[PDB]
RNA sequence: UGAAACUGUCCUUAGUGCAGAUCUUGGUGGUAGUAGCAAAUACUAAGAAGAGGAAAAAAACAUCUUAGAACUGAAGAGGAGA
């Protein structure tokens, strides 16, 4: 569960969800140890969904 | 180094000696990898093509298709003329 409320607390709105996109891809890195990340097209869309 | 013309003495002649003219023309520095590359709301994921996203996050990646999200808002960022 990625907590995205404290990543994005009080962050430039039209920069809001183009960063949840590279806070997820940070995440994956730190955690798999891969450098190559591939999101889900369902993971993008919910994302974007507000 | 350079590869085909040149020098010394005597007279003669002159477009004959440059550090300056905010001199003319041409070239080049320090400033300096500095000031900047900030109006027009905004981009994201998957795939294709390509030498052109690599990597101890080098956090950014131009074009095209699809999906999401958007703007001009119909006296328009539309369709047409002088």
């Amino acid at each position: 569960t990625i907590h995205m409320h404290a990543y994005l607390h009080k962050e430039s709105f039209k920069k809001r969800a183009p960063k949840a996109i590279k806070i997820i891809r940070f995440l994956a890195i730190k955690t798999m140890k891969t450098h190559v990340v591939k999101f889900d097209m369902g993971l993008n869309q919910f994302i974007w969904s507000q």
